[PDB]
């Protein structure tokens, strides 16, 4: 026995994840929108549910469309019982459920009740018990090609309010570990982020085709659930830093370095990670400073050094890496050393701007086997959109190296995702870039659960954005969302 | 006219910052506890007010003072008018107000009503209009008449419940830009957090005396409510790096560098910042690599270099610095150049492990002028309390440099504080280091809102830490809170 | 306890500042219209409020749109509580307030109540106490490109009426200093105005690009609040008149004149004004008549004289100016003199029509320092509009001087703004040019608070207007107003 | 309930400044009297309210007119709502307010209720909320015969008492909050106070016209509520001193001195003060003694030194002054140095009593720009009002300096105003000079909030006063009030 604010029961508010779009590309029978019946579909009820433990009641749902007077077609909303398969439901059969048919040209909203049916007294918030699922799908083919141009997108909005019999059961403190925390995105500006695959600051955003080359980086990969994938660290200082023992090679200036750990501990080759944490993810020659710190005397004399990834002597998985330097005598093998990255360089004997091939993965285990336990590849699926890369440039020292560098997620985003561990309600979350000076939205992008960002645009392009813009999270949408044109 | 859950109105719960302590170290007349009336006195109300815009009504507060039978003392509770300042209030002037005096040995809880005294219908949640304030003061010093070498610190609890006439007025969504986002600390363990004064991962914690030197670092300073001070900046990489234009000085290997802005622009000398963001704040010689990109052919040139922060020419504020290298050529004067530090070096002729001088601030304007806009100095304010430093080992390249480096706050903590502008309800936040696999508490530390951490210990001591330990926030306490010894 | 006319409570009238427009350029999340709850949003109530001191009640607001049947989208109106930030409000969150969603294709009006919430008994008219703010913003993206051409602008209109509980408190006389006087614009015709930067009558209006040169005049600058900026006087006779002592330079015809004041008082170089009041604002050679009036004998013999602004001998700030004349002996240094402007002349040794460069500001302090305390620069911000200049021509005497002259505001407008001192309710006021013969409006222009006029047009153009047209003030609008095309 | 003494509730007392006069020279429309409503109108209530927190209730005002049956003329009393400007009110408009018309022929007093109008339950003492005003204006001019050379002027007095609804709210300790602290002027005699612009004891008082020059002093400027203006300080021994480092100028007998703070710390030129505290604010030639605290051979130093306030090198704002001495080279750089003034001298190539022009401010910035953040200029505005200067004689070592130095406020007065930050209840305070030997009043003067004193006199005149006379504070009034001729 409990009561909520009387205003909530007498007004309609937008459901956090209740936005969807229809385009002529969508055919009848495809599922457009789906939502379980829970307190999370009403912002006030979602906020209150963090204070209580059990909901018990139905809803009233209101649908608003936005269509021009040229477009024609019908959209059917229906309620599906607690344990009923929804795969293969033809548009004819779905009418047998309680349903409403809404014309696209309908100015007014349409109402529908959602009475809760169950065999239990009440549900639990930290449980997955099936409930009535509200679905919305196309009824007749949509025809809007005549109107305007491009692909006329008709928008939808879903509002909800609680039924008079809705009530909560038990009162509990709102705790951090509740597993009900809403998903959020850091409000940091794009220019202050840190590149996840090299210690350099971000500068811009990029869009372009990805069909000409395979995208599968092992750095900057982290799902929205806070699970780290591939070979990703938290600290942006140990991105490409090696620490361990060093041995001189007589007759030349090359050195062989055996990696120990990030904490100067014994290396574990039995781990399922593809390569030791903090290894480079690109084929190229990297120039930096190697520093040896003798414990007794502090003989800290730095030396210029280079490492050429992708060569036959680069086997980080086995625990051996080759360094090329200028002095072959001024190093003592009895003390551990570390390597600090500085930049990349290009072999002048090859074509200009060719040495750094970010996409190509170097052979971590040399000639003894092919790399294993790699992060899954990333590629867009919905036609008409391209990946969004966070683009920066590393400094150069010699040759003409390729300045371009792209990372899927900034280091701050990875850190925040790891810290939050917020459960994902779907596979795709919708993010809008917002200018805080006026509040206008510049463009929309979809953040997939696998840890990448997609935006609807064709051809290479450099996004033009104000220096103070930031990303904001709005809702969870399914893969059928027709993303609005970017246009910047 | 909204309704609260009837369970809240009939039961007592503990306020977030609702515990204090009485210790023999406390002098008489000190403000032991202070709290303004409002939703913050009850966690349920402090969470429900996020959805509302106003409130009106009083409270009922119980105080639990279950002290030992061998102690003696008197504590006074008084109510302060809305507009009445309490900066220099004394016990007699406290007794002028409506007062209740209770023993430290009291067994029954002390019950106090707090009616809301106001000149309007209701208060605004987003505003800061003063209201009735409750203060608990140590009327009589605590003394113990027990045999044995023991200290009977008395821990006292405060519970609150809303009065029957408490109600909210208007309903608003719980957006970001509001009195929301209760304060929290990242759950990251010590190992992954990176240093704020230099790009080096942490390895240990330390506590020790600080009376022999002035502790006033400029990097890694941030108040707990999301304000950056001095030269603290978000990016863990741009911590001690420089970028700008380089010019060769004829007859010597030294180079004169004109500083650029953060990304590409020119530095503004009129900014209310002591130095360009990411300027080192310790006197010593820093070794690094100068990198230049030539637009003529795309070639990248990298050369070893050393910068003397203690030199006269080291004037980041004026926009001109001096670099020392070994090659006096192979550098163009019309291209942007970056400086990436690698480590710290020292002169072997000088005293070993005494040149870095981690607690000495180099002059940002050279001989002429002085440092102007600095962060406030940090020093403990309670007897028996020492600062807590996050210690890392900055690498060296020659000789025996003092590799021991200390930072007040890790870069992750300042990044989190800036990202989440959580308001502070008091001056001190209690943080307990806990072991998740065991459930015990290793030690208790106070996090001052100015951005530093204090503990109760005497003499130098290297902290012992489980690998999985992390900091957990518990309550809000004032400056006069006494900590349980390690 | 008081009563108002029963007709007001039973009818809707237009709110003085209640007009706004929506265009496809506007994106969701941007604030379109905002209005505090006060008596000033109802003309009858605004008139009555000048007679009373305290309002106390709510309103009923009605919204009318004007959209074709091709346009599609939604607009949301909401009420914001007395002390709630409105920055960053996403379109999803704003629905949590009391709200109404209006479709652009809605023929009928939509109603919404505005009940007043407050902690005081009643508000004060001469106070800034926060109240409920009504906001109106886009809900879904607007799509009208298919319909017609250009950028289809959909118009809006807001009507208001008082709630049954609205009542006034105290009765006071309507005084001039009330600080509640409505803003007004002089009804004088364009052809009888006086140029604010030279004593010549106005002749026409001009529009054109301003990106090729910097616009920052120091004359004719006066904000709508009656605060004088830069170096502006009230009397149009002392626009470029110098008065003070004169000293002959031996060996040539040049004279050095020390300015005293406009009232023949001691000069004050410690003033924060950039230059003495009434100095020229352009680089050029000015020809006029210098007259000396001896007190005892009235030796009033005029002499032709020229002054070359921008030269090294032109330092009005220090208090010294150089005059070039034809007679180097017929002047007595013991008597003060004045200079009367006549026209401008051009050096024939240079290119034709080049000497007068109105935009360029001469160095007021010669070589000793750069000019200080300048008026802020003026430049349009909303893309698609250009500044409106009041254009005239000065007479010429020698050479081929540039006849064109532009002033931002006429002298009569500056005088009226200084006299009225009417407070501004926003940063932009909307002015329509009206032909009084028939009452039709010719074009619309926006008068910014900084003291300049902007009109939507591209390319250089000379406006064609009837000789008897005059400007009229209608309302205050925000910077998001989409100005209608000028087209004349 | 918070009962007030019945004698207060059943008797009338005079308002602090509720007396005015109506003369035949007055024309219709002039505001004769104006006063806000509040506890201040009754001294008993104004002192009793210091122990309470809030008040609520109206007043009853009695008007007493001194006239006979051979005069004509009418006065109008009106009650202005709280937030309504009264400047520029036409004589016709005032009748639209609730008004009462009184004849100067009346003998009985006039009773006027004055209820409190507000939008909240009650007012706070520290809120300073606007309240209902009461204004008395001349409606119909005064027509009466004159007794020879004396013009017949009617007098009027105003008395107030609390309404039965007047009551206080909550009780607070009397002496912790300074917001309600009454204003008070020191009672030291004239011969004992100290001049503020130079460490010299005061000599006498001077009056005279000031329209021939700009009176803009920079020392001794302080508002009556305890706010310092310009470069005025507290210590009277640092009025014209310089502290800092010294460096000899080769080829001459001159020294460039770099200023330091009064604590021998660094001085920041960015401060929004016209000059470092203790900088002289008058053009002239100052002779003094220069003493340095030197190490090594000895600290015994000191020589006659001269400072040119009019020199182009005199840049106290930038931190550099020029000193002229008689020794070629005897000081060294790197030791703390102070300059002690002893007098003012003259140049033999200028007019007598022309160098120490006390009303001409030296250019604090030298020649690079103009002085900034100056103290507001002071000049009388009402007819027949002249400034009252505290005049002292300046000793001279050579030449014939203009020994007359004038100060608007002595150093003790500014020190007292800074110490006791008593808020001002109106725009001017009425001060009369009282001789305690006989109890008579020599003259009455107005003390403006800006920190200056005005008297009603015409032409130069040196005041003759008994040694024991001193100033006494009477009441706060507004500018409308007039003073009888001295």
């Amino acid at each position: 026995q409990n009561v909520i604010d009387p205003w909530i029961r007498n007004n309609f508010v937008q459901a956090p994840g209740g936005e969807f779009t229809v385009s002529p590309r969508n055919a009848p029978g495809e599922i457009l929108w789906s939502a379980p019946l829970g307190p999370d579909l009403n912002p006030y009820l979602s906020h209150l549910a963090r204070m209580y433990n059990g909901y018990a009641g139905g809803f009233e749902v209101q649908v608003i469309l936005a269509g021009n007077a040229f477009t024609a077609g019908k959209i059917i909303f229906a309620a599906v019982p607690p344990n009923f398969p929804t795969e293969g439901l033809s548009p004819s059969q779905v009418t047998m459920f309680p349903h409403i048919i809404v014309d696209v040209r309908q100015l007014e909203p349409v109402l529908i009740p959602l009475p809760d049916v169950r065999n239990n007294f009440y549900h639990y918030n930290q449980s997955n018990d099936p409930t009535i699922k509200l679905i919305a799908m196309l009824y007749t083919p949509l025809r809007a090609n005549n109107a305007g141009d491009d692909v006329f997108t008709v928008s939808c909005r879903v509002l909800t309010r609680p039924s008079p019999d809705f009530d909560f059961i038990f009162l509990v403190p709102p705790t951090v570990e509740s597993r009900t925390k809403p998903f959020t995105v850091p409000i940091l500006t794009v220019e202050e982020m840190t590149n996840s695959r090299f210690p350099i600051p971000l500068e811009k955003l990029f869009t372009g085709p990805s069909g000409a080359f395979v995208v599968q980086p092992q750095n900057g990969r982290c799902t929205t659930d806070g699970v780290l994938l591939g070979t990703t660290q938290l600290s942006p200082v140990n991105i490409c830093t090696f620490r361990g023992d060093v041995t001189h090679i007589a007759g030349t200036h090359d050195y062989t370095m055996n990696l120990a750990s990030q904490n100067w501990n014994n290396y574990d080759p039995t781990e399922e990670i593809p390569a030791p944490l903090g290894t480079p993810d690109f084929v190229g020659k990297i120039q930096g400073v190697l520093t040896q710190t003798t414990r007794g005397d502090g003989s800290t004399r730095g030396h210029k050094a280079t490492v050429s990834t992708g060569s036959v002597h680069f086997t980080p998985k086995l625990g051996s890496v080759q360094f090329t330097t200028d002095t072959n005598n001024d190093l003592e093998t009895g003390q551990n050393t570390k390597f600090t990255p500085v930049g990349v360089v290009q072999d002048g004997n090859s074509a200009h701007q060719n040495e750094p091939q970010q996409w190509v993965l170097p052979n971590y285990s040399g000639r003894t086997g092919h790399n294993v336990h790699l992060a899954p590849a990333v590629a867009p699926t919905f036609p008409g959109e391209q990946l969004l890369f966070f683009r920066s440039t590393m400094p150069g020292c010699s040759g003409y190296p390729n300045m371009n560098l792209d990372c899927l997620l900034p280091q701050e985003w990875v850190l925040h995702f790891y810290q939050e561990a917020a459960p994902a309600q779907s596979d795709v979350a919708l993010l809008r870039f917002v200018n805080p000076d006026t509040g206008r939205v510049l463009f929309e992008c979809k953040l997939h659960k696998s840890g990448y960002v997609t935006v609807a645009h064709t051809g290479p392009h450099d996004l033009v954005i104000p220096p103070n813009g930031y990303f904001r999270f709005d809702s969870w949408v399914n893969q059928f969302y027709t993303l609005a044109p970017m246009g910047n």
